[PDB]
């Protein structure tokens, strides 16, 4: 099994919390990321999602082994550097050109990956692509529904804000939420930063009158780049391309940029 033997983990700094449980630095065979959580999540995450069982891929964070004894929690390798979100709009790292499409290359890869084993992120944002030593993407915090009837919106497609569905989650969503991520990456900043209220960029974003400003991407960013990013920030999710066809696009652009 995976269950790391009682005791052997040193439990650090407080980094956060995702989607679902909160995450400390810890310390078993070096460095490692600690995701504390109740049965009840994990069990539900297993079953929801089964990232932990299903994924072993390069552009994925990697899942090590879980504790039982003093608190539950997934053990995940640790990633040395910071989020894409943090790069782009906490310490403004400018990147060269190059580097943005391999992020995105890179993104797009690990994207197609969950989606050929039929995994919905559910929750993908630039706080979620992990760049480890500055050079690899791993994508983690992965969407769980922890709350029931009777949160960051900027990558929410607009049926996933509509709601109007019971899970408006699909592949396609991940796709605009993707998108958003390739706004980032092609202008250095986060969509609607005219707008000072959340509610108004929710319902806007949802009806389809707001939509990212397409004229903010760098001059240097190449047609193709611009072009892809707006099909898959497409209104009508069946409009959207999905990842193998999205990966296939960065990639030729990689190739044909001199
Ligand atoms: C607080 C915040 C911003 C949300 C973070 N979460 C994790 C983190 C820690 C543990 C797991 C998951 N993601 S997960 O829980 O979805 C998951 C698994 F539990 C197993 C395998 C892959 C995977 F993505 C994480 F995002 C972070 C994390 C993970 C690895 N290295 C570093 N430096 N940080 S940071």
């Amino acid at each position: 099994d995976w269950e790391i033997p009682d005791g052997q983990i040193t439990v650090g700094q407080r980094i956060g919390s995702g989607s679902f449980g909160t995450v400390y630095k810890g310390k078993w065979h070096g460095d490692v990321a600690v995701k504390m959580l109740t049965p009840q999540q994990l069990q539900a995450f297993k079953n929801e999602v089964g990232v932990l069982r299903k994924t072993r891929h390069v552009n994925i964070l990697l899942f090590m082994g879980y504790s039982t004894k003093p608190q539950l929690a997934i053990v995940t390798q640790w990633c040395e550097g910071s989020s894409l979100y943090h790069h782009l709009h906490i310490i403004e790292t400018k990147f060269e050109m190059i580097k943005l499409i391999d992020i995105a290359r890179q993104t797009a890869q690990g994207m197609d990956y969950l989606h050929a084993k039929s995994i919905i992120h559910r929750d993908l944002k630039s706080n979620n692509i992990f760049l480890h030593e500055d050079l690899t993407v791993k994508i983690g915090d992965f969407g769980l529904a922890t709350v029931k009837s009777r949160g960051s919106i900027l990558w929410m497609a607009p049926e996933v804000i509509r709601m109007q569905d019971k899970n408006p989650y699909s592949f396609q969503s991940d796709v605009y939420a993707f998108g958003i991520v390739l706004y980032e990456l092609m202008t250095g900043q986060l969509p609607y930063s005219n707008i000072n209220n959340r509610d108004q960029i929710i319902f806007m974003v949802g009806r389809g009158y707001l939509s990212p400003d397409l004229s903010k991407v760098r001059s240097n960013c190449p047609k193709a780049m611009k072009r892809l990013m707006a099909e898959c920030l497409k209104k009508k999710r069946d409009e959207r391309p999905l990842f193998p066809q999205i990966l296939a696009s960065i990639e030729l652009l990689a190739r044909s940029l001199p």
